[PDB]
């Protein structure tokens, strides 16, 4: 079963960079689900530390241009 992560998605500040990110990031190795809340300026992804390096997940978003950040991480 997967592990939850919560990420910060600062910089966008406009309700027009969710579904793109969600859908796109949906192809990333290790991701199982995504929910982006531009409202909250925050997002919740579910993945496992096998196909992704935990942080890489966020860094892919940083790579889009918008400086994001890591709030939560994998654990149990």
């Amino acid at each position: 079963g997967e592990v939850v992560l919560k990420m910060k998605v600062e910089g966008m500040t406009c309700h027009s960079c969710t579904s793109t990110i969600e859908g796109k990031i949906g192809k990333l190795q290790g991701v199982q689900r995504i929910k982006v809340s531009l409202d909250n300026q925050e997002a919740t992804i579910v993945y496992q530390p096998h196909l992704i390096s935990v942080e890489e997940m966020k860094k892919q978003i940083e790579a889009m241009g918008f400086p994001a950040f890591v709030k939560k991480i994998e654990g149990r």
